[PDB]
């Protein structure tokens, strides 16, 4: 029983006049491999922002070293309203195991706040072969770095860019220090670090169109940054797509981004971390 | 090697004028699943009480909570005769490698109970291949709560039933406490309880004819009961079959009803449990 | 690269002339499988009898209840020759790896045995692949009960006598005291014993057809016997072959026999043992 | 993608002209099997000699019973330059990973050693679905028995020479001392030792031709030879092809001798041993 569901996106008005938030989608499997991803990078509370046009979850891995934006557009989803800009915090244990229960059967999830229920969110699940809808009242706070999303603003245009699949990428860094990026016109992309008792290696990619690779680095002018190996291959262990996009900035910054459906998952380490 | 079996139901005479109870039957599969259900609900003692239309098996299981009434009528067997009304006793773990010894080659199971053998109950099982009959003798005893059977008499007409598979049931009981079961016209049946870590969690059912639910409760008045979560798991955990229908009443009292094939297996559960 | 061998059978000379005994066989793993059941019978030592006419190995099982009686014919085997009548014994741990080296890969095994050399056995294995005999050196001794032989003469003519496969027997032996064998005309063969828990367990063949079984009883005169269900278990477990014929005398005397190829192999289990 | 390679062979001049040697073949995984061998073997430090006509690597086995000569020819490859003779060493865990981490999906492998970087050796491996070139820097040293590669001139022309497969040489070592090797015009071959418990064995091969066995031996000069037979078992586990080629002469030396693609693999075990 698989019905066909309409996407209607963003609305002027809720279904019940009560909901602040209300949101649901066709692809609730979205939301398990997120929380996957928080899970694998032992986030512990994730924190949402709710608007008129996007619901944001965001959190730091354990590390500190990356921060996770991911967000959905309301224009991409079945159904999408939220009355204003507001703020919510789930324990990420807490929904763990509701999250980790969606499989290839759940045809839709269904989240709903409302105002004369503000410490609740509900998820609601249906089933469509016997019409059973399952709902969970999750309990959440509110809890009012900042702002990292200037980092991946429309704007903030990166000189270096590329793309790996999770098997590229964790082939690469497979054998306690950093790895160097550097470029350059023809841009033989050059990766290099210390694998097992210290041999020196180094990657040369010598065809920038077999791994999606865009460059705004001026001709002659040199790219070379030094960033720590550690995070990298935590970040790809805990990979739960098949493909992620590089963007590289001078100072060393690195946005790592994946896209799941209507999700877009976002990670960024800056170069700031001691 | 596999014979017709004819059906002659209940006879008038027995076929050796010693027997007070002979009975056969050509799905002695029954019979082992039977005493697989009263393993699981680790019933110590099964009572039996033999009539001239039907043979009941009798046992609380180990909590005391659920009550457990197995019947096969003589008109639904393939040879049925019983003297009078007798009572006997059988020890289940002395049963439990017999009845487990059967499989999908047996292909008839005969029980015998003679007037001058009183602390004797034979069962015989026939291999048609070769022509051997294996015969058990079963020490008995006779043991001369009581009448629960009023609870499935024919016009105990309960307001709310419904049925779920093995599937179903033990995936809405997943993950200490009771759970609310409530209906109302038009009837979204409701579960309501307490899943991992206090979550409150719901079940709505909006079409009756999916779980195949009957109501008599008068339009507008509400059905609601609070039945212990703990009981229903163990229940469901026990299963032999793949379907159950669930019977419930005012005062919260709740009768599964199983059938395999001659045997109508039912489980009662009253709201007395302290 | 499989030759056709030809069956030559007794030969009035040897093609060596200092053999005193010269044995070739097509199917080696006979071989192989006899070792089988000696290593499962625990016997220690077994002895070999060498005849003009046929080879003989003999040996009590460890427990002492059985003795076996492996017998190849001249006639039957591709080559034989034997010089007169003399004994030879084996060790059995010495020789079990050898003969579990055969698989169906061997084609051929020879066995020589020279006057020159009075305590070696030969064991030759040809693989025709690639044209290499592969020759063992078996140390043997001469040893010089005794006649058991008599129980398995051409006239000693058991009155009852059936065959069981290696499952059907396992299966009536499967779960410390004693099994009445007991027959009668028509024929109902009967086996009592007592099972788990001291519950009185009886098999009935109703065919003699369907287990091959045969009777010169004469038609009132009861035949009964009480044997040990231990000493038949062990055999049962140990036997390698997939079908015994029983032969049982009115003393409670059983004689077990299966055939593997050009090999015969008794086992008797008298009722004398205390 | 898999590009066709031109075989080119040895060049007059480097590609770069810094390069004392220029390597590369389109078979990199005679080098994992090669060094799989080693790794079998324990040897240490693998030695190499670099020549203007081909490679040479050289070990000892940990036992010191073996020597190994693995000599590729420049002919017989892709792109082959070196500009004199020299010698290299390489300590084999340091390059057990990189030499394992070759799989079916590597279509190349080039070595360069370049004047400037004399303690240098660069691995390249060049994945041709996306262009990259993978390139290890392993440190190596110069080391400046020593000629036991007279055993293996092309005019030392051995009496006895026959061929096993991996399986036949490990079937006939399967179960502390030595085994004869023995010939003779007409060949068999025997070869007589003590296997499990004292037996003694004898393998005796009647057709040359089914082992492709050649021999120069006087028609009735006899050739025996008595060699230990825990090195025999030794190289026979470490074997990473599936054809040995054995030679032997009349003091009892002997020269394993396996091909890969342009590997020759030659393992020498002379009767020198204490």
């Amino acid at each position: 029983v698989v019905p066909n569901f309409e996407r209607k996106g963003i609305l002027e008005k809720p279904v019940r006049p009560q909901s602040r938030l209300e949101f649901s989608y066709d692809n609730p499997l979205i939301f398990k491999n997120l929380f996957i991803y928080f899970k694998n990078l032992k986030s512990k509370n994730i924190l949402v922002r709710c608007t008129p046009t996007e619901i944001t979850f965001f959190s730091r891995d354990q590390s500190q070293a990356s921060f996770v934006i991911a967000t959905i557009d309301g224009k991409n989803v079945n159904h999408y309203y939220a009355s204003d800009v507001f703020w919510l915090g789930i324990n990420r244990e807490l929904v763990e195991k509701m999250f980790n229960s969606i499989d290839r059967s759940f045809l839709k999830i269904t989240i709903v706040h409302r105002y004369d229920k503000p410490e609740t969110l509900f998820f609601i699940f249906t089933d469509f072969d016997i019409d059973k809808e399952c709902t969970y009242q999750i309990t959440v706070s509110e809890p009012e770095e900042m702002e990292k999303s200037i980092s991946e603003e429309r704007l903030k245009n990166y000189p270096l860019r590329w793309e790996f699949t999770s098997k590229q990428l964790k082939k690469t860094f497979s054998d306690n220090y950093t790895e160097l990026v550097t470029i350059e016109g023809d841009t033989p992309l050059h990766l290099y670090f210390q694998k097992f008792n210290s041999i020196s290696y180094h990657e040369m990619y010598k065809s920038s169109n077999k791994i999606n690779l865009t460059s705004t680095i001026p001709k002659s002018q040199v790219f070379q940054i030094n960033v720590k190996i550690a995070h990298i291959k935590s970040l790809a262990s805990a990979m739960v797509t098949d493909k992620i996009r590089i963007l590289c900035e001078e100072n060393g910054n690195l946005i790592f981004q994946s896209e799941m459906d209507a999700l877009m998952l976002n990670t960024i380490t800056l170069n700031n971390t001691i």
